[PDB]
C-alpha cells in the first residue's frame, strides 16, 4: 500500500477527480488521499501544498501530488518542509528523471499549463519510475537535507 | 539602481553557461550577471552551487538567481531549502512570466537537457523583466510560504 | 479587418469558445469565424482541418486556428492544401517563430496536451507577431511552393 | 525484417546530428540510421532536406524519417507536402507516442532550439517503439488526410 495525497487550489479544483483516478491508474497498490479543497472557491495554495507536504514529511503517505496554475506556487511551498523534494514536471522527461535522479516525493503539475492527458502520464510515471539508488544521488539528496539542517 | 543576478550550474549546464550569462545581459543594461558556477568541466553536485546562488538571494546581495541543471528539479528543491528563496523551475515563456507575476520568484529553474537554448534564453529574459503584481491574493499567498519556512 | 478561421474536432468542442475569446483578445481587428463542430460528439479532424485551410489558400480568412488531441492530426492534414504553412505549436516561442521565420498562416494546439492558458498565450502570439521578412526566409518559404508544385 | 530511418537536419540541428543517428540505434537493432543532412557546418534551407527524407519515405525507400530544424516547425510544413506522409512536430514523450498510436505517423520532426536533446532522444526512440493501434476511426482518419492530397 503507498497513499498519495493530494493537494489543489482552485484552477484545479475542477479537475481533482482525475487526479484521484490518475493515480489509482498507476496501479492497485497505489491509494490517493484527497486533501484539497471541497468547494470551487479560491483558496490559497500554501494552506494545501503545508497539508501534503507535512504528511509525507511525517511519513502518513508515501507520495504527494499537487496542483496548481502553474505549479510554481505549489513546488516552492512544498519544497519548504524539511524532507519534501517536491518536483515541477511538464512532461514524462522530467517526471521519470525527479524519481530516478532526485528520488522526489511530490510532483507538482499546473493546470492552466499542461492538458490532463500529459498531466495523466505525469502522475503515473512519477509513481510507477523508482529511483536509481545510484550513489552520485544519494550524495546529493543527503546534500538536500544538510542544506535544510543548516537552517 | 542597476539589478545583480547570480548563476549557478552543475556539469551538465556548464557547456552553456556564457549563453547563460549572456541572456542575462539581454534583458537590459540594468542587469548584471555574477558568474557562480564550475569554472570547468568538472561533474560536480547540484546542491553546493543551488546553495551559494540561493544564499546570496536570501542575503540580498544579488536581486535575481538563475540555475541550471540537468532537468532544472534539483537546483528548485535545494535552493527553495534557503528561507528568502522562491525558486521557480521553467520550462517557456508563460511559467517564467507567471513565477514573477503571481509568485514574485527569485530564482529561475532550468533543464539543458529538457529546454533548447533559445528558451531558455526566453525565460531568463521574460522572468528577469516581468515585474511582480502586487495584487493583494498573492501577496498574502507569498506570506504563507514565509510563514511555513517560519515554522520549521 | 483579419479573419481567423476557427476548426475543431470533438476533445476541442468543450474549448471552442475559449479560442473564439482568444482571438478577439489579440486585437480588434481579429475577427474569428468559427467553422469546427456544432455538438461534442466525435467527428473526424481532417473534415475540418480541410475546411479552414481552403479557406485560407482561397484567401477567404487571413489565418486559421485548429485544435485537436495533440495537434498532430490538425497539422498534418492542414498542410496538404497548397498554399497553407500550419504550424504546430506547444509554447509562445514557436507561436513566434512561427510566424517571424515560416510566416505560418494556420497555428495548430493539442487541447489534452497544452493548457488552455498557454492556448491563448499561443494564439494571442501567433496572431500578433509579423513575419520578418527576410531574404533567407522568403526563399525558404517559395521552396515550399515548389515542393507542392512538383506533386 | 530491419526498419530504415532517414535524418534530415538544416544548420541548427547540424551541431547534433550525430545524437540524432545514435539516438534511432538506441530504439533497437532493427532500426538502421541514414544520415541525409549537412555533412558540414553550412547554412542551409530545410525544405531542400525535409524533401529529400520526405521522398525517400513516399517512395518506401526508408519506413520512417527523423527532421530537425531550429524548432522543427519548417521541417513538418515542408515535409507535409510530399503525398504519402505523416510528419508530425512532437516536442515531449505524449506527442511521440500519439502521433504514432493516433495518426500513424511516419515522420518525427523536432527542433534544436526548442526542445533539450535528452527528450529528442526520448521522442525518437519513442516515436520508432510505438505501433500505430490499427483502430477504425484511426484508419478512416488517415484515410481522409489521403482523400485530401488525392484532391490537390
Ligand atoms: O499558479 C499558482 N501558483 O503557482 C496559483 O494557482 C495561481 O496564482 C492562482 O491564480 P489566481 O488567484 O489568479 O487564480
Ligand atoms: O537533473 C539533475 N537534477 O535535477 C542533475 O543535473 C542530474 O542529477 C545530473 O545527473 P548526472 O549525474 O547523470 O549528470
Ligand atoms: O489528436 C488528434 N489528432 O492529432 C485527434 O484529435 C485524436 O486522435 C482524437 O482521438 P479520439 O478519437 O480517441 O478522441
Ligand atoms: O526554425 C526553423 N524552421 O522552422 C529553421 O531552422 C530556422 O528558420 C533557421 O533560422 P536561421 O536562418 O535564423 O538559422
Amino acid at each position: 500500500t503507498r497513499r498519495v495525497a493530494i493537494g489543489t487550489d482552485h484552477p484545479a479544483f475542477a479537475i481533482h477527480e482525475n487526479l484521484i483516478l490518475y493515480v489509482k491508474e498507476a496501479g492497485d497498490e497505489f491509494v490517493p488521499v484527497y486533501c484539497g479543497p471541497k468547494t470551487a472557491e479560491s483558496v490559497d495554495y500554501p494552506d494545501f501544498a503545508s497539508r501534503v507536504a507535512e504528511m509525507v514529511a511525517r511519513k502518513e503517505v508515501e507520495f504527494g501530488v499537487l496542483a496548481c496554475g502553474s505549479g510554481i506556487g505549489m513546488s516552492i511551498a512544498a519544497n519548504k518542509v524539511p524532507g519534501v523534494r517536491a518536483a515541477l514536471c511538464h512532461d514524462h522527461y522530467t517526471a521519470a528523471m525527479s524519481r530516478i535522479h532526485n528520488d522526489a516525493n511530490i510532483v507538482c503539475v499546473g493546470e492552466r499549463t499542461t492538458g490532463v492527458e500529459v498531466i495523466r502520464e505525469i502522475i503515473i510515471t512519477f509513481l510507477q519510475t523508482p529511483f536509481s539508488g545510484e550513489e552520485r544521488h544519494v550524495r546529493r539528496i543527503e546534500k538536500i537535507r544538510a542544506i535544510e539542517a543548516s537552517h
